[PDB]
């Protein structure tokens, strides 16, 4: 059984995948954008109501196996979605003139490993030479700064860059994906945990987007409006000055790619549980994030 209250397992969330799009046909469509090391398939799902020449934006989730909120908040995403079309002025405008590409999980294989053996499982599942410690660190697998600086060079190491970048199927997918979309996708939302932020480039370097104030007046207006619900209290900024350096993330080369709004959100909480936040919070954290990802939305459509 799938709810979006508690933490479900891959094939629950793939059914899942599967169901939404059928139940759904006028504002969903699925499509699988490669496998991943193990052979699953890496579902998409596009969010809109069918129109010409529409922007898109770009949200992933589930980078990072035991970061299970995010896998959650992407099917709350759609929960929403779903539910409120045609009642809520807003989500119906973004819906109708927007198309939102929802990516629930990059790293199956992972995550079906945080449920079966490992729940503190982070990396990928792909093997490596010379050695048999398993997984390269998927955002650390970008061609951003790649390998240089927060990513290790030890497959043994939780933020190991990989052999080179893009070698993991999965990261290869998903950049594949948004080159070929590239004229369309105007936004790259990128969704993690934990710490409470709203980053935007660069973590690869001590250096600024072109459109630097712009995104931190964005992120900054984003954390007021998530506060507004419970009170939560996120920071934001450039990666590598308000959480770390850390070369070869998704968001920093999908920037590099010409996609000025891109984030990265690390939701709750601060450390309390981390990771293994508990399925009572799920509803509050989604709804928050929902806040934020609304108003990042809804400035990406005023400022085309
Ligand atoms: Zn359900
Ligand atoms: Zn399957
Ligand atoms: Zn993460
Ligand atoms: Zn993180
Ligand atoms: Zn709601």
């Amino acid at each position: 059984g799938h709810s979006y209250e508690k933490y479900n397992n891959w094939e629950t969330i793939e059914a899942w995948t599967k169901q939404v799009t059928s139940e759904n046909p006028d504002l969903i469509s699925r499509t699988a954008i490669g496998t991943t090391f193990l052979g699953n398939n890496i579902y998409l799902l596009k969010v809109g109501k069918p129109g010409p020449n529409k922007p898109a934006i770009f949200m992933d989730c589930g980078f990072h196996a035991r970061e299970w909120i995010s896998h959650a908040f992407c099917q709350w995403f759609v929960r929403e979605a779903v539910l409120t079309y045609g009642y809520e002025s807003h989500m119906t405008e973004f819906l109708n003139k927007l198309d939102f590409y929802v990516l629930p999980v990059l790293n199956i294989d992972g995550y079906i490993y945080t449920w079966t053996k490992n729940r503190m499982w982070r990396k990928t599942r792909s093997t490596n030479a010379g050695t048999t410690c398993i997984g390269t660190d998927p955002n650390r697998n970008f061609d951003a700064g790649w390998c240089t600086t927060g990513a290790s060079t030890d497959p043994c190491d939780e933020t190991y860059c990989g052999s080179a970048a893009e070698s993991e199927k999965e990261t290869k997918a998903l950049a594949d994906f948004i080159r070929n979309n590239l004229s369309s996708i105007k936004a790259y939302l990128t969704i993690h945990s934990y710490s409470q932020m709203i980053l935007y480039p660069y973590s690869y370097d001590y250096k600024l987007p072109e459109n630097n104030a712009e995104l931190n007046n964005l992120a900054k207006a984003a954390v007021k409006e998530l506060a507004t619900l419970y009170g939560t209290k996120y920071t934001y900024g450039p990666g590598a000055t308000t959480i770390y350096p850390a070369a070869g993330g998704s968001d920093d080369w999908a920037y590099d790619q010409g996609i000025k709004y891109s984030f990265t959100f690390e939701l709750r909480d601060k450390g309390r549980y981390g990771f293994i936040l508990p399925e009572s919070q799920i509803q509050a954290t989604c709804e928050e994030t929902m806040l934020a990802i609304k108003y990042v939305t809804n400035y990406v459509l005023g400022h085309l």
